């Protein structure tokens, strides 16, 4: 579905982001 | 189809939006 | 899928928990 | 069971427990 892939999508992201302003 | 993985989904999707609000 | 599952739960439970620290 | 799926899963639940410590 659209959706799940679009949300496991943003929840790497959302990783990466979150990572990279912690450090 | 299972409504658990939709009711995640776009909860996942909305706490990024409200993430990057809040640290921008 | 267990996993799936498991990630939807702290997906949730994640969320719920970072409003609060914002809080 | 999409790997991409699988991936997402795993790094949400690492998500939650580097984020939790890192509050701490
Ligand atoms: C990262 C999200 N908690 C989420 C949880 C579930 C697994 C994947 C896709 C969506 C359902 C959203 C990641
Ligand atoms: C809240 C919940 C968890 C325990 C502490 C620190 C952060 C994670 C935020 C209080
Ligand atoms: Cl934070």
């Amino acid at each position: 579905d659209p959706l799940v892939v679009a949300a496991s999508i943003i929840g790497i992201l959302h990783l990466i982001l979150w990572i990279l302003d912690r450090l």
